[PDB]
């Protein structure tokens, strides 16, 4: 008995970004001609192996635990966390991982609040912090266990267990966002290792199809754009169908059940990324109502229906 | 007829349905003389969603729409005009209780607010800290609008804002009471299109729930929020929409590596889960186990005692 491969039944407006906590808001493509994109959260196997820093809850991606450290008196991380996975289990930094579950996969800072211990004071958000987490900072050295904090809001307490809750993505003069370009997981001028691999098209006409954010940009005018291969939740339904792969490609098909029509169709590869035969850098726009489906594995010949 | 399942998730792999949150226990109680009616995480075992309950995480406690300008309030400064989470206009005629995600408890959420994006040397220049009361009479979400509450920033007028949660406050009066519903529309309307209140209905049993400790912004006491069945249930019951062959399905959690069954409980159709048992504590699984489905039963069918 051989379970077949099938995709979830959910519109654009029902899927989450696999490498930040937000809604997906479009379909989007790009040659990339000058970027190796190679993400480490949202990686699944079509069959069901995560890879990279994927973990499966939304409320991991970007996310970080642990406990922070005394005063650091550096300029910008006034304090380090050190960290353990999202779900709470010990973080070891041998473990055959680029760095903990959910770590952010992109160059950038990360904005969002630090909790701590409950505090009796009486002031208003008094045991909520903002903070940026930046991944270009000397600090950020999440394999070895543990990341640098800029506190923005507020004032984090020494030595408390932490948790750090993702809101946005922040722009400064000297760090711009580069949602292509991985941190240094052990720090500057280190190797990364572990690392799910780099993904492309391997098919004349061909680019990536990419599920995309537009993200709160907490400073800075630029819209943060954040693509991911796959959303949420297919890695979600992938781990848990994990149906073999009966070729290394999958033809899918956007439909708009108002007209039981399709918009276009895709490969979607056994890697777990999607490509489309199209050209430049814009939007793919969906109906409201559409969503897509597998329709059959193909193969790696599969001429596609141009967009 | 397509066999009911349940997702292979450790209680490390799931999420609270009613705060963006990871599950850290499960939990049981009497709740003695109060009304366990929930409106986010509601989902029968055949893929029908209740009450404000959607499929994403991020729009459980998610707030979007255009801020007003000022208020004059004492408390609400600023009001924003809803639409649903995912951008959708929304509308008071739907038939829902309020936008899907908002809030369903009486408390203070504790988020941030962010709004048009701009250039600035000021760290943090777009992202507000703010208190959503539920117990405010701004608070009438039914109606299209709430009331925003700054703590860490000045909110914009006349923006398209998002409000991303992350913690709840209790304040000087106000009380976290995670089983009382918000009036949607204000105390002198009655709330609608709610989901049905649940309870056990069998002596000696009570509801078993996945908790979740959330962030505690303001007040020195824990807060812990229960659910009926995670995030991912409601996600998959709405794919698989399996019919239900009687108002319960037995399960068992299970520990695969030593192939025991832990206990035994009733998930109903409803979407909710009881189990044979006395007291307020949490209920101890291993880490790597989870609930599978047995077999459909009897209405009435009595468990085995924990």
């Amino acid at each position: 008995k051989t379970k077949p491969f099938t995709l979830p039944i959910l519109t654009i407006g029902e899927l989450t970004n696999s490498r930040f906590p937000a809604p997906i808001d479009q379909l989007y493509t790009s040659p990339n001609a000058d970027v190796v994109v190679q993400p480490q959260n949202g990686r699944c196997s079509l069959d069901g192996e995560l890879q990279g820093t994927t973990q499966l809850l939304t409320t991991a991606i970007c996310s970080y635990r642990g406990m922070t450290s005394n005063p650091t008196r550096d300029y910008w991380d006034g304090h380090l966390l050190h960290l353990v996975h999202p779900n709470g289990a010990t973080y070891d930094p041998t473990e055959d991982v680029p760095a903990p579950f959910g770590t952010q996969d992109f160059r950038g800072i990360l904005y969002g609040v630090l909790t701590q211990n409950p505090r009796a004071s009486g002031d208003e958000a008094a045991n909520s912090q903002g903070v940026y987490i930046s991944s270009t900072s000397e600090k950020f050295t999440p394999k070895l266990g543990t990341i640098g904090l800029h506190q923005v809001q507020g004032n984090i307490a020494s030595n408390q267990q932490s948790k750090f809750t993702p809101v946005g993505i922040a722009v400064n003069g000297n760090t711009p966002f580069r949602q292509w370009e991985l941190p240094n997981y052990s720090g500057a001028l280190t190797l990364n290792t572990n690392l799910a691999p780099a993904v492309g098209p391997n098919f004349p006409g061909e680019q990536i199809l990419f599920f995309r954010s537009n993200v709160p940009s907490v400073q800075g005018g630029q819209p943060i754009e954040i693509d991911c291969l796959i959303p949420q939740e297919w890695v979600s339904h992938f781990y848990q169908e994990s149906a073999p792969s009966q070729s290394d490609v999958a033809l899918v098909r956007y439909v708009n059940p108002d007209t039981g029509r399709t918009i276009f169709e895709a490969k979607l590869h056994r890697q777990g990324f999607i490509t489309i035969a199209a050209t430049g850098s814009n939007p793919v726009v969906v109906p409201p109502n559409g969503y897509f489906r597998f329709d059959s594995w193909v193969n790696q010949f599969y001429a596609l229906a141009p967009m």
